[PDB]
């Protein structure tokens, strides 16, 4: 006898991550760089939910 | 006897990630670079839910 | 005796990812580059849900 | 005795990905480049759900 | 006899992370660099919930 | 200027495995049952290297 | 200028494993049952290197 | 200028394991049952290196 | 200028393990049951290196 | 200028373990049960190095 049961909104589970010998050089001038986005949820009832964004200027 | 049961909105599960010897050089001037987006959900009731976006200018 | 049961909206599950020795050089000037988009869901009730987008200018 | 049961809207499952020794050089000036789009679903009740888009200008 | 039960809004669980010998040089002048985003949720009832964002200027 | 270089003897690499909802009942009396053999190498300089073997009697 | 370089004897690497909702009943009387063999190497200079073996009797 | 370099004998690396809701009943009388063998190497210079073995009797 | 360098004998590294809601009933009478073998190496210069073995009798 | 350098014999490193809500009932009469073997190495210069073994009788 349920009403609104076992709900799941914006969920992540069961994540396993391994990284041995990654080399990662980066060089930038006046930009916007993004790496390394792992295992992120969110909720946004009124708004823009952005992840991994980059605008060199406005 | 359910009402709105076992719902799943915006979900990820059962993720396994391995990365041994990736080399990744990057060079940029006035741009917008994005890598490494792994295992991300979200919800957005009113708005633009963007992931991995890049605008050099506006 | 169900009402709206076992629903699944915007779902990903059962993902396995391996990457041994990928070399990836990138060079950019005033652009918008995107790689590495893995295992992402979302929901968007009112809005533009964009993934892996790139506009050099506006 | 079901009403709206075992529904699946915008789903992906059972994905396996391997990548050994891919070399990938990229060079760009004032463009919009996209690679690496893997295993992404979404829902969009009112809006344009775009994936892997690129507009050099507007 | 439930009313609004077992709800989960903006959740992450079951995360395991390993990193052996990653070298990561970074060089920047007047930009905005982001790496190392792991295992973060949030909720946002009225506002823009952004993660891993970078704007060289405004 | 190599002598015996980049050798690989008895190797496996780049394996990805997914298994969603497999049911597997087994019943046995005085036998020898084997399932679930995944991603195994070995070397054997002097001997019988057997994998997934079953002898009800001797 | 190498002598016996980059050798690899009995190796496994780059393994990713997912298992969601496997049911597995087993029943046995006087047998020998084996499941769940994942990601195992070995070396054996003098002997029988066996994996996943089952002999009801001898 | 190497002599016996970068050797690897009996190795495993880069393993990621996920298991959500596996049910596993087992029943046995006078047998030998084995499950759950994950990520094991070994070396054996003089002897029988066995893994996941089961002999109801001898 | 090496002599016997960077050797690795019987090694495991880069292991990540997740287990959410596994139910596991077991029942036995006069047997030998084994589960849960994770991330174990060994060396054995003179002898039988066995892992996950079960003999109901001898 | 090395002699027997960077050696590694019987090693484990980089282990991460999570376990949320595992139920595990066990019942036994005159047997030998083993679970929960995680992250164990050893060396054995003269002898049998056994892990996770079970003999109901001898």
């Amino acid at each position: 006898l349920y009403v609104g049961s076992k709900t799941k909104e914006g969920v992540v589970h069961g994540v396993a991550t391994v990284a041995e010998k990654t080399k990662e050089q980066v060089t930038n001038v006046g930009g916007a760089v993004v790496t390394g986005v792992t295992a992120v949820a969110q909720k946004t009832v009124e708004g823009a939910g952005s992840i991994a964004a980059a605008t060199g200027f406005v």
